[PDB]
Parts: structure tokens; C-alpha cells; sequence
């Protein structure tokens, strides 16, 4: 029964998937005398939290009742009493948090606030699942870095283009559509100029209710990206480019007026850990790296990736000097190559979709 | 009920695999009055035919009986009467064929020879299953060339070794063990000398009962193979080298004394179509092409393969100088790269086997 | 199938009211504004807020121009607070997805009618079968004015309840006993004959974890020969309604009533099943779990008054004529007049096999 | 791979099912130098044995070869040489048995006869699969009593008729048709005169594929069976009657003249135990007891059934005077009713088919 009520809280929480933007999905269940009297979930960014809806729905049955919450109740004494306090004043006797605040700084303030009020607080009930709920979000608060997803579509022999650099549709139609989805679940999309220049890619999640365009990030060491690129122009979604001192001053103040946020790095070459640091500062909590063989390589030798997604089409491109899946410096020795782990294998159309994760 | 007996025949047929060599696997069942009176499969090479075994067993019950054969009964007059004529004499009144002879000048010949004696003949029953069974052989007999299977193991990102050639631990032990099956269903294992230089493998079948062993085929352009390589000294299996006129006649000597057979081609380079044709006139019908990013490339560029099987491990070898699955030429435009079709997506241990075929 | 997803969700939310509601049906609602799930609700406590109400509130302004999926046709009647249908009209909602209509044919379609007048597109159907299973009993009691009748028994593989002597110590496994106990939780009453009382002195209560308002213990007497001794009488754990005839003894009747036992006397010398179910139906009993009496089960099958059969067969053979079979009594003489049922479930609880079936 | 061969030998044996009738199911597979060259199965009663077939099919490959049998090689020295010999004469190195001949007397002779000829004898391989293959034969040979299967059809409330004896629509045509199958997997059908005097059956499996009608056995204490009954006049099959000294002499003759075997038991009442003993002494190894709630009673009361089948219908008959499934005495105390065990619960049409076995 304990875990039951918590499972429900989870299921409610999930209903708000893709509706909170940069807020954590959350659910809550108010049980009273062995009867569910209140249920709730964070449904829309900036609107009522999950503990609120539930409490309200439970009304007078809140007092002397329990309340299962997926994540630790809000505890800032901001512009309104916090959900941690709102739980207090409602007369709830026992609270069942699943997992604590992601922010090392706040973690516990909620549990404390309540516990010192006489509320019995139990933690960890199904916290194993109350973890999967918001991977990307929890990663960000725990590591201050965005959640990186590396994606690519390649031939069966790991070539993302032919000798000519021609990528005239390696993967099928169904593949694109699928891959598109990720452009909606990530705060940003990232590519290296080597792609940009040779594709003028839009990089705009063209899915259902977009209600928020992802930041388009380009990596350019000497800032050579042409001004006739849909990312430079078409002011659809934001466009940030990272570069070194090597960029032209005028071109920089130019495109900077066009809305393009140019970030300059004081290093010889652009260092991935540095751009993921910047981004986490500009509030981005996730990046969808899908650009260039070289960019995918720097991301690998660095270890800056949480997820790997490759689309493999029934076709052999071949060619020794044809761009391969991952480039970069690589790993000279096999004993130094880290061990990933296949997460999921699913066939999209005639193509195959392999997905893996670290350790 | 027709497919029950035709399926019994298919399972009997298979009880002789790898005991016929360049001959077809055939199963035969004689049903009398709703009762199985005789079973048979082609067991040894150059020995009794499945129809022979089954009809003898069937004895006098052969008369007024039926018989389900997985392949048009032998209809030529050699040392012994053909099986079709053998059917005709036993008094069988009905024959069920799964498929006609792969040879054009023989197909349907036995069928009519039988009809001709008042025998009612049906066909197609479990045609596909009957196809799959002698798949390689069928190809060989229809195309005149060996059935070619390409096989390689690479990290998830298609690399088959690092920038330094280090390829230790790319395929799990569970894998090698699986891939070892093809060393039992193919009449030859081929690799370039490069593979002999890099890993000096025995290329032998090391599965449980391993009666016979496949012919180890190495493509060594200028006979630079190392005279001390296992493939040249273990005597565990045959070894055939394919070289050009640039080889050393005195080395071919030293090597022939070892039991290896050295084919000397006339072209400057080595054409896969060339060796493939010789392997066939030699009775070799199936070829399992293992190592050789370049070798695989030739077989592919020449379109000389029937099945691709790649093992992918949850690892990422970076590498701007790393060897990918297929090297060499390579198609210049996507509008030319041939479309394959995944036939199976099996997960082996923490690894993953992808197998696909052309067209 | 995005519609069905939202309706499936609604259904799921409704199941959560499985406990508190008593008579009131389980209902789930979900409001969606521009592909987003703005509000969720369900009927959680008898006499309190209806499903639609909760979800519509939690939706706020989003309600305006949204769609709402309800597992049952919305309120249409006017009494204390505004009817859920009127609430939907007023909230903005441009379209409703109703799974099934109201059971009481006196109301059936009244809500749908109303919302339609207000220009709300009403799409009926989505997952009706499911919405039907959610209140299988409630609906029956509503569409037929009679309780839901579940008959349960446990016999030997050859259909016996005891041996030639009456022994029956180990006829059905403990796993079976327990599995059969869950129904005591899903019914509003348990029916049993007098024989079973005077022969087992049963508690006919629910021991399964988490119980609220014990079911009504209903005993079919005749000449009121039930022992004042104990259990259904002294055991003051749950209500006990005894049905008697004229033969009953006056003194004894008001003696049992001196406790809290309710007594119903009929004007016939043979407790007729249909009469009992009707009295129960009137008294507000939407469901009966008749496990008692070999004969008790007989009346219920002859009169044809049962919507579910649950027979537990142990892997034992008792045999012997004169051994008490499953259903004693009148039965059916000619075969032509034997009703055909339908096996709805074949499970295996421990050593025994639990067979269940329902009418044509 | 020693279990492969035995498992294979098992399948081949199953191909003889319901053809060997009185004989058991054996499967002989001869292997040499790592490859099958022999396969056989007992296909027809009074004909070649599983070994005989695999030998001759192995010929000279039998010299210094193995051979797997499912049942201890025959030793009945007579008309031809005991298979024990063919195994030695053919020059067989090793021999494998899955189990020993269940026949008390010859439950060693075969294993030995070759064992002393010097051949290594490994036995017990896949003995459970080889046990299930001849569940009925095994029983008979071990206990000296036939395999007894009881069958009955009834309403869900355990009735076999209405209070007025009506029983027109109990089990659907599916269950009745399923019921038939047994009629051919048994050597005889047991039923009491009541059944004859009641339904005057033909007691023959109508299903077209029978070249050996089962023995019709009637238990009739005082010989009151109708003289013009199908079971006597239609002489489509053998008809055995078990009666007592109360049987009217003249009538015994009248019936026996019709070619009906009358066994007059020496007791006053028919004892299933005696009847069974007598039946085995005549060849019958199996018996399928249908009719007789009275007869079933006996068989149960004596504990003379290795298996029982009950077909239930989705109907409630009811009736304090309606005939129960098992009639007669029955067990007086629950601490005395044997415990069976459910073996299969497969539905047939609207009916359900319950099957359980002893201890
Ligand atoms: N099928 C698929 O999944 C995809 C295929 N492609 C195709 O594959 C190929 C991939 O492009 P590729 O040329 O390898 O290059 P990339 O798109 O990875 O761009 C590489 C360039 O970006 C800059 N860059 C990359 N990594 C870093 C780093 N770590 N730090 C600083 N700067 C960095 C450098 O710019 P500079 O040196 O100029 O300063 C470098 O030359 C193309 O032919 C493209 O068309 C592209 C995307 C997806
Ligand atoms: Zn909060
Ligand atoms: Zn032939
Ligand atoms: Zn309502
Ligand atoms: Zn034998």
C-alpha cells in the first residue's frame, strides 16, 4: 500500500510531460483513513504545483492525512507560502517524499521545515522511479551541466556521408520524423560549422505544439560561418555561436545585432566542457548534439555525453576517407575506451535505432 | 496435414547438414494409409539419397503410398537409377514437391518424368522453408558462384580497431562464440594476409563437435604472409593462398611443402570475381569472409556478397585515423549506394548482431 | 488513438475511487487544452464532488476551449449544486467525449442533450466496454432494479460439497478460501441459508486488508430456527438481516431485535428468492454474494437470479450417490429448459481450479 | 551434444505414434565420426525395430560407431536375431539407452547381452522425455495392469443428466469430438451394460484413419445386455463381456455364437481389480472407461485409474435426484479421499476439459 500510493503519484506526475518546459514533473497523493481524497500533478509551467492541486482537491480531508510526493516539497518562503508550508497548515500528519531536492543547496530544507513542525517524513519510497521521471532535469541540478544527447544517422558501416561528403538521405523518412522528436525534448540543438556551411540546416523542431523553440548552437573556431544560413537568418529560434579570439571584430558586432549570441572562448580551440559550462549558465538544461563527425568525436573523447542515439540504415557506403560516425582524437588504446551499455533497440521503418548510455 | 509431413521432411533433411558438403540437404517421408512408413534424409556426400533411404524403409508399404520430398527427386541416369524413377517403380501414387531443381536444365524434369507414370504431383508445399534450408547451395547452383557472407566486429561507432590497430576486447566472448557457428556452415574462411599479419588467427572451427574444418583462404598479393603463421603451421585445417606473379617461386615451394595450396592469378591485382570463380570450380560453394576492412570493401564494391553480419559492442572508439568497418573505394553518391534489408536484429550478451541482405 | 489515451487515463483515475462511494458510481474526467492535459479528477467520496467538478476546477481558465473526456454521461439534474453538464457548458469546453450514457433510463441522454444545445460537440463511445466493466454491478442494479447476484461454491472434482456422511473438512485449499474472500469485499451483502449458520456458525465478514463498512450479512431462515447462540447475532461486527415467514415465533423475533438484528417477515410459507432480492434491492443493496446453502444456490439458479457463477474445484474425487452435490432442489426436468451460460474465466488457485461463467 | 542425439532420437520415435499400437515408441539414431548416418523409429506393429532401421541405414558406418536408443535394445530371441545382436554384429563401439525395458523379467537382458559382448553401455540419457513417450506402455509393463483413463461429461454443477434422465445437450459436439481421439489411443473401451441398455452405442472411433478398431468391453453382472444391440450384431469390432455365474447359460451361447467373447468371472459381483488383471493377461495394455457413473465409482473406489478426464459444460442442470458424476458408495471420510493433481486445463468450444492424475 505504501508504494502503491506513491506509484500513483508518479503516474499523475507523468501526465505533465512536455508541458513544464524547465520545471520538474511532479505528482502528489493525499490519503485519508485509507481513502484517496486528493490527487495532483504539475501540469503547466509556472502554474500550480502538484502538492497544491492535491491539497485543494482533498479539502477538509487533508488534516490528519498522509500525502505522497514524488519530489521534495517546495520550501522557499517566496511570494506565497511554500508547498512544504502549505502541507503543514493543512493538517497533514505524515508525508512520504520519494527523493530530495536536486539542488545540493536546497536539498533538505523542505524535509526539515516539515519535520520540525511535527510532520513525520519518510523518504525514498520508489525514489528509484521518482528518478527516471526527470533524468535530464536532475542531471542539470546535480552537475550544473546540461544533459547531452549525441545523435546521428549512418550507414551500416558507420559512415555519416560518402567520399564526396554527400549525405543525400542515408536514413529513411521515418527516421527523420523520429529524430525530430528529440529536438522538442531538449533545450538546445548543437552542430559544428563543418555541417552548417555544407547544409544550411534549419535546426527547428517542426513537431506538434512547439510552444517554445530550442536554442541553436554552432561551434566555430575562427567564426567563418556564412551569413546566408537559416540559423543566422529566419529569426525562428535563437542562435548562439561559440568562437575564439580568431573571429573578425566587425562580423562579430554585426551578427550580434541580428540577434545571434556570440560567445568568445579565450582558448586555442573550442573546448567542449567550456561550452557546456556556459550553456548551463544561460539556463539551458539539455543539449541535442547531432552535428558533424568531428563534433561528435570531441564529445566522446571528453566524456561529455549522457546519451547515445544512432540510426542505422540498411546500406553500406564504404570509402576509407568518407566521414565516419565519431571522429575526433578517439582512444588509442582499447583498455582506455569506456564501456557503454545498450539501452534500447527499436526498428523505425527499414532502419534501426540503437540507443546507449554510460557505465 | 500436407504441411505436417512436409515439415517432418524438412527437419529430417537438416539432420545431415555439414555431411554432404557441396550437395543438397533433402528430407523424405512416405505416408501410407495416413501412417508414416518411411523417413529419409541425404546424410553422407556421394551416398544414398533421402528418397532412397525413405523408400527402402517404406518397403512394400511404398505401393499406393505418398511421399513428401523437399526437392524435386533426382531425375538423371547415372550409376544408379534416379530417385524419380525409383519413386515410379515402388508404386507410389502421390508425390508432394517443395520446389523444383535449381538447375535450369533439370527443373521440372523429374516432375514430369513422374507425372508421366500416372503419378499425381503437387508442388510449392513449404517452398520457402525448403528454400532457406539449402539457401547457400541454391545460390551456388543458380548463380554459379559461392554464397558469400561478410562478417566483422566493430565498436558501436563502426570502428574495428583504434588508430593504433589495437582491437583487443571489441567483441564479447559470447559473440566470438556465436560467430563461430558460421565457421561450421561455410566451406571456407577468407581474409587478407593483413589479418594474418595483425592477429595470426587459426580461423578454425572450435565449436563443440567439429568433425570437418573449413578451407582457410588468405588473399596474399605478393606472398608476404609469415611462414610461421598458425594458418601455415598448425595443420588443423586446409590453407589456400591466392597470390599474383609477384610471389616468390621458391617460397611457394617452401609453403607447398607445408600443405598449403597456392593459386597464382594472372591479373596485376586480385579480383574478387576471379578467386570466387576458382573457389567454385573447386567445389567451394559458401564463403565466410571475415577480416579485411579493405577485403570487405572489394567484395562490396564488386557486389560479390549475399549476407552482411556485423557485431556491435557498447563502446565508442574515437578516431580520425581509426579503421572503420569497410575501407577502400566506396560509393560517391547516395543515389548509387545499394539498398540492403535487415533480416535479423539479435542481441548477444552486451553486444548486438545486425544481419542484412541485398536488394 | 490519442483520444483513447485520454479516455483510458480518465478510466484509470476513476478506479481510484474504488473504496469510498458506496452506491455512487466510479467516474473519471480529464480536460485537455491544446494538446495539454490541464485538469484531472474522479469521484472520490460518497456525497462529495463529482469527477467532472474536480478536473474542471484544476483546469482553471484552460477549460475555455478545451475538451473533456468523461467515463460516464455528466449530471443533468438540478438539486443542490449546479449539474456537472451545466458546469461543462459554462466552463468553455467546446467538446465532450462520453464513454457511455447514464444507466437510469429516466436520465439516459439528458446530459448529452443539454450540452449539445449549448453547441458542445458530444462524441459518444470511446472505450465503452471498459467504462462498462468499471461499474458492472452498479449498472446492473440501475438498469434492472435488482442487485448483482454472485453465486460461489467449492466442490470436489466430481462436484460434491461433502461425503455421504456430511464430512467436508478439506474440500477446498486455503489459497482458494482466501481468493474467494475478496468478493466479500466487492459486494454489499453476503447471502447464506439457515443450514450454513447452524452448521458452521460463520462470521461471513471480510478479513482482507483494508475494509470499510462491513458487508451486510443476510440469512435466509424459514421457521426462524437460527441459534440465538451467536455470530451473525451476538457477533456485533456487521448488520444481519434475517428473512422469515409466519411460522416464526413472536417472542424470539423481538428478542433478536433487542440486539440490532433486522427481521423481514414475508406473507408466504416458502421464502421465494425474487421476493428477497426485491426487498434487498429496495433496502439499497446493489449486490449479493450467495455462497451459502446447497439448496440456497438451487433456488437462485432455478429462479434464474444470478449474474455470476464461481465454482472452485479441488483435485479430489469424493463420489458416491447420496453425497451432497453442488445444487440441490427442483432443478430442471427437461434439458430444453436448461439455460446456457458462458465461461468468463478459468484460473488456477493453488492445487484447485477456479471456474467462472455468466448467463448467455 | 550427447543430448542432441537422444532428443533427436526422441522426435523420430514420436513419428510412430498410434501405429505401433501394442508396441512401444523407440527411436534409434546411429552416429559415426561426428555425423549422423543412421536414424530410425518403430513405425509398424509386428515389424522392424527402431535400431534395425538406423543400422541398415548406417551399413558399414555402423562398424566402430555409436547408436542411441530411447528404449533398451530388443532381446526377444526368435524369428530373427535380437536387436541386441544386430548392435554387436554390426560392430557397434558404444550404445546409449535412455531407460531400461520396463518388463520385470527382460529389464536387463538387452543392456547386458551387448554389455558382455564388450560394448560400453551408457544409460539414463533423457529418461524423463523417454518416460513420457510411453506413459501407458511403461505402466502396463511395470504394474502388469492396463493404463486406465476415466472419462465423463457433465454440467458445471457436476451432473450427467436431468432428474428425468434427459441428457441431450450436455457437452457440445466439440467435446464429444475431442473425446473420440482417446478411442484410438487406447486398446479397449470399457463401459457397463447400463450404457448399452441406455444409448446402444457403436463404441468405435468413427474418425477416418483407423485400421484396428479398439476392443469393446462391457461389464455386465447378470448378462442383461440386449442381444440385438450394435455392440454385438454390427460386428464392426471385438466385443468382450465380463459376467458372473448369474449369467443365463443359454444366452451366453446365443451371444458367443455372434463371435462375442464372454469372460465369466468367478466372483459373485464384478471386481474391477479382477477384470483388469484378466484383461492384461490377454494383451490389452490400455483401457478407456467411458460409460458408468456406477462403473466410474468402482474404478475410483478401488483406485484403478492412472488418469481421469472431465468435460464440463457452461450449464447448470440441478436436481436432488439428478445423476452425479461418480455414483455408488463413495468415500465416507475426507481423510480418505485420494489427492489427485491437475495436468491440463484446455477449453473445447464452450466446454472446459479438466484432467487430473493420481498421487
Ligand atoms: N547523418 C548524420 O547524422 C549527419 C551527417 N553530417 C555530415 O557528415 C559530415 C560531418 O561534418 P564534419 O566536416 O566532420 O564536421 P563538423 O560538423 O563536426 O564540424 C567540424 C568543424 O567544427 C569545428 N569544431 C568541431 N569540433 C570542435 C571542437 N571540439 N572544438 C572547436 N571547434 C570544433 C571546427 O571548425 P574550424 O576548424 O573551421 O574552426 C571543425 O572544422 C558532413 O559531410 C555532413 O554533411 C552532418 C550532421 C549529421
Ligand atoms: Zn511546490
Ligand atoms: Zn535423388
Ligand atoms: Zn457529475
Ligand atoms: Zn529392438
Amino acid at each position: 500500500m505504501e508504494e502503491y500510493y506513491m506509484k500513483l503519484a508518479l503516474d499523475l506526475a507523468k501526465q505533465g510531460e512536455g508541458q513544464t518546459e524547465s520545471n520538474p514533473l511532479v505528482g502528489a497523493v493525499v490519503v485519508k483513513d485509507g481513502q484517496i481524497v486528493g490527487m495532483g500533478a504539475h501540469l503547466k509551467y509556472g502554474e500550480a504545483h502538484a502538492e497544491v492541486h492535491a491539497i485543494h482537491m482533498a479539502g477538509a480531508h487533508a488534516e490528519g492525512a498522509d500525502i505522497y510526493v514524488t519530489l521534495e516539497p517546495c520550501s522557499h518562503y517566496g511570494k506565497t507560502p511554500p508547498c512544504a508550508e502549505l502541507i503543514i497548515n493543512s493538517g497533514i500528519k505524515r508525508v512520504f517524499v520519494a527523493m530530495r531536492d536536486p539542488n545540493p543547496l536546497v536539498a533538505g530544507r523542505g524535509i526539515s521545515m516539515m519535520k520540525e513542525a511535527g510532520i513525520e517524513v519518510r523518504e525514498g519510497i520508489l525514489a528509484d522511479q521518482a528518478e527516471r521521471l526527470n533524468e535530464k532535469f536532475l542531471h542539470f541540478m546535480r552537475t550544473g551541466l546540461p544533459y547531452v544527447t549525441l545523435k546521428a544517422a549512418a550507414s551500416l558501416d558507420g559512415k555519416i556521408a560518402t567520399s564526396t561528403g554527400d549525405s543525400k538521405w542515408i536514413t529513411s523518412e521515418a527516421a527523420r520524423q523520429d529524430a525530430q522528436q528529440y529536438r522538442k525534448t531538449h533545450q538546445s540543438i548543437l552542430v559544428g560549422v563543418g555541417t552548417v556551411k555544407a547544409d544550411n540546416p534549419s535546426l527547428t523542431c517542426r513537431l506538434p505544439n512547439v510552444t517554445k523553440q530550442p536554442v541553436r548552437v554552432i561551434l566555430d573556431t575562427v567564426l567563418s560561418i556564412p551569413e546566408d544560413a537559416k540559423v543566422i537568418c529566419d529569426q525562428i529560434a535563437p542562435t548562439w555561436i561559440f568562437t575564439t579570439a580568431r573571429a573578425d571584430e566587425e562580423k562579430k558586432k554585426r551578427l550580434s545585432a541580428f540577434g545571434v549570441n556570440i560567445f568568445t572562448l579565450e582558448t586555442e580551440r573550442i573546448q567542449i566542457p567550456d561550452v557546456l559550462k556556459i550553456l548551463a549558465e544561460e539556463g539551458i538544461m539539455s543539449v541535442y548534439v547531432e552535428g558533424g563527425s568531428a563534433v561528435h568525436g570531441s564529445f566522446v573523447k571528453e566524456g561529455c555525453f549522457q546519451e547515445i542515439i544512432f540510426y542505422f540504415a540498411p546500406k553500406l557506403i564504404g570509402g576509407t576517407h568518407a566521414p565516419s560516425l565519431i571522429s575526433g582524437e578517439g582512444f588509442q588504446s582499447m583498455k582506455d575506451v569506456p564501456l557503454l551499455q545498450f539501452t534500447d533497440i527499436t526498428q523505425i521503418g527499414r532502419d534501426i535505432k540503437l540507443t546507449a548510455k554510460p557505465t
